[PDB]
């Protein structure tokens, strides 16, 4: 439960009654990105469709799914590309 997403919940449904504010209902996760920094006591966070900066209150932070299962990603190596031709030469007959 670290690095990457952060998991929330909007307890109540507010309104973007700001200029670059969220809007969402109250039971709507909210992707909160615990990266973006800017305002003081301000949360921005990325929601259907609704992107904003909203109250650090509002919003409570959700459990990870009732803890969660510590999983090792192992690292898999990935195929070489290869590049094709471009352009021509045309004509005028």
């Amino acid at each position: 439960g670290s690095s990457g997403s952060s998991g929330y919940r909007a307890l109540y449904p507010f309104e973007a009654r700001n200029h670059d504010e969220m809007s969402f209902n109250s039971g709507d996760i909210i992707q909160v990105d615990e990266k973006t920094v800017g305002e003081p006591g301000w949360l921005y966070g990325s929601f259907q469709g609704n992107f904003g900066w909203f109250p650090c209150n509002y919003v409570e932070k959700m459990p990870s799914s009732e803890n969660e299962k510590a999983v090792s990603p192992k690292k898999a190596l990935l195929p070489p590309t290869v590049s094709l031709s471009a352009t021509s030469g045309p004509s005028s007959g």
